[PDB]
C-alpha cells in the first residue's frame, strides 16, 4: 500500500546489483539480489536472472553448496540456461566430487549447447583433474608398497640371520642417520651390511665407517681403521695401536663383554645364541684397545652403566 509495482521493484534490486558485479564487491551485490527474491514477484525472467546472479555471487564469494542451490531455484524456471550449468559443475569441481560435475557439464554438453566454449573446457579441465589424480594414485601407492617390501625383507633376512637390535636413548648423531640394508633389497640371502661404531676407549676417540658387509672379518676391519697414521691417539699407549697389538671387544645382551675373534666374521658373531651379541641402534658396536691394557679395562666394564644406556 505504501509503494507497489513489484515487478519494476524487482528489477530495481536486479540492475542495481548489476552494477555492483561489474565493481567487483561481492557480498553488497549479493545481499542486493536476495531483497528482488523476497518481494515474490510473478514474473520468470525476473526471479530466473535473480537466482542465477546470486548464484554467481556465491561461487566468487566461494559458498559452492549454496551456489548449487541457487542454480537448483534457476533452472526449475529455465531448465535450458546454460550459465547455470557451467556453476554448478565448477562449484561440484571446487568441493572435489568430480562425478557431480561431469554430470551437470554432460547435461549441458549433450543436451542444451554441444557449441558452449564453458561447458566443453570445464569438460576437459574435469578430464585433466581425474588423470593426474590417477597419477598420483599410482604413484604414491606402489611407493608405499615398494617400501612395505624393503622393509619385510630387511626383517626377514635379520630375523633369519639371529640379530637382536637393542635400541638406546642417546646415540651420537652418526648413528641417527640409519643405514642398513642387503645388497639385493630383494633377496634375503645376498649380504647384508650395516654401519659400525668403533670405540677406543683409552684415547676418548671414535671412527664410524658407514658401510661393512657382514662376511667381513674382525681382523680385515681392525686392518682398514688402524692403516693410516693417528693423529688422533694423545693419550698414553698410542704406540700399542696396530692390527698384530691390539684386541676387540663387544658387549653382549645381558650386559657383559665378549672378546670377539679376528678370524670370525661379523655374521658368525651375531648370529650365535650364546653368548647372544646384538646390534645397537640397527649398528656395529665394537671395543678396539691395546692387549697390554686390555686385563685392567676389562675388570673397569660396569655392567650397570652399559645396561642404563639403552632405551627399555
Ligand atoms: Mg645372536
Amino acid at each position: 500500500a505504501y509503494e507497489g509495482e513489484p515487478h519494476e521493484i524487482a528489477e530495481n534490486f536486479k540492475k542495481q546489483g548489476n552494477e555492483l558485479y561489474k565493481a567487483k564487491r561481492f557480498k553488497d551485490a549479493r545481499e542486493l539480489y536476495s531483497k528482488g527474491l523476497a518481494v515474490e514477484c510473478e514474473d520468470k525472467s525476473i526471479n530466473e536472472s535473480l537466482y542465477a546472479n546470486r548464484a554467481a555471487c556465491e561461487l566468487e564469494l566461494k559458498n559452492y553448496r549454496r551456489c548449487i542451490e541457487d542454480c537448483s531455484k534457476a533452472l526449475t524456471i529455465n531448465p535450458k540456461n546454460v550459465k547455470c550449468y557451467y556453476r554448478t559443475s565448477k562449484a561440484f569441481f571446487q568441493l572435489n566430487k568430480l562425478e557431480e560435475a561431469k554430470s551437470a557439464a554432460t547435461f549441458a554438453n549433450q543436451r542444451i549447447d554441444p557449441e558452449n566454449k564453458s561447458i566443453l573446457n570445464m569438460l576437459s579441465v574435469i578430464d585433466r583433474k581425474e588423470q593426474e589424480l590417477k597419477a598420483k594414485e599410482e604413484k604414491q601407492q606402489r611407493e608405499a608398497q615398494e617400501r612395505e617390501n624393503k622393509k619385510i625383507m630387511l626383517e626377514s633376512a635379520m630375523t633369519l640371520r639371529n640379530i637382536t637390535n637393542i635400541k638406546t636413548h642417546s646415540p651420537v648423531e652418526l648413528l641417527n642417520e640409519g643405514k642398513i640394508r642387503l645388497e639385493d633389497p630383494m633377496d634375503f640371502e645376498s649380504q647384508l651390511i650395516y654401519p659400525a661404531l668403533i670405540m677406543y676407549p683409552t684415547q676418548d676417540e671414535f671412527d664410524f665407517v658407514g658401510e661393512v658387509s657382514e662376511l667381513t672379518t674382525v681382523q680385515e676391519l681392525v686392518d682398514l681403521v688402524l692403516e693410516g697414521p693417528q693423529e688422533r691417539f694423545k693419550k698414553e699407549g698410542k704406540e700399542n695401536f696396530t692390527p698384530k697389538k691390539v684386541l676387540v671387544f663387544m658387549e653382549t645382551k645381558a650386559g657383559g663383554l665378549i672378546k670377539a675373534g679376528k678370524k670370525l666374521t661379523f655374521h658368525d658373531i651375531l648370529k650365535k645364541e650364546s653368548p647372544d651379541v646384538p646390534l645397537f641402534d640397527n649398528a656395529l658396536k665394537i671395543y678396539i684397545v691395546p692387549k697390554v691394557e686390555s686385563e685392567g679395562w676389562i675388570s673397569k666394564w660396569d655392567k650397570q652403566k652399559a645396561l642404563e644406556r639403552r632405551s627399555v
